[PDB]
């Protein structure tokens, strides 16, 4: 499968799984979660613990705006 871009408005933010899976061995980290996750994602969830969140807590990955997203 492809690679995912969320259209923020400030900025597309590219989420590149290649990285991922290999950074974060613990695929139930995002995977096998209950239902609701598809719809509960958000700018919330996004600059919490849904991206930026894990980024902070793991120490590593983007958590500066212009890191995530770019026009
Ligand atoms: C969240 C940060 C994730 C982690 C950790 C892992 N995966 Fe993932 N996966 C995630 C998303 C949002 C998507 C769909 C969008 C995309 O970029 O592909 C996926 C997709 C997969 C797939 C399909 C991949 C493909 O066919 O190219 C597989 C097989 C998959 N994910 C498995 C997988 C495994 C085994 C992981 C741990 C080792 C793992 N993922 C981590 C989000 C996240
Ligand atoms: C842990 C549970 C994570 C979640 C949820 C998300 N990300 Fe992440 N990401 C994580 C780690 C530990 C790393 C470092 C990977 C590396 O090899 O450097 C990353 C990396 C990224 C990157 C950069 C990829 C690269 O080539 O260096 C991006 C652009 C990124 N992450 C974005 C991103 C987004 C948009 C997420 C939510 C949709 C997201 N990540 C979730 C750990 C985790
Ligand atoms: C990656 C770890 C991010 C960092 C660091 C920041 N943002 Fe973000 N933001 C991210 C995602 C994946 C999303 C989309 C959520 C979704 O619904 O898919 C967003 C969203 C925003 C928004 C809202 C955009 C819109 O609704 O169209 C804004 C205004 C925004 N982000 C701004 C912003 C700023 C100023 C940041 C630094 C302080 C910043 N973001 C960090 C991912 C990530
Ligand atoms: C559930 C995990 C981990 C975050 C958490 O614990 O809630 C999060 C991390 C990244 C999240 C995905 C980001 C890309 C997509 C954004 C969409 O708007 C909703 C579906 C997707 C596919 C999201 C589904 C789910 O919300 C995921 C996989």
């Amino acid at each position: 499968a492809d690679d995912i871009v969320l259209k923020a408005k400030n900025g597309d933010v590219k989420f590149p799984h290649k990285a991922h899976q290999k950074a974060v061995p613990d695929c139930k980290k995002c995977h096998e979660k209950g239902p609701g996750k598809i719809e509960g994602f958000g700018k919330e969830m996004a600059h919490g613990k849904g991206c930026k969140g894990c980024h902070e807590e793991k120490k590593k990955g983007p958590t500066k705006c212009g890191e995530c997203h770019k026009k």
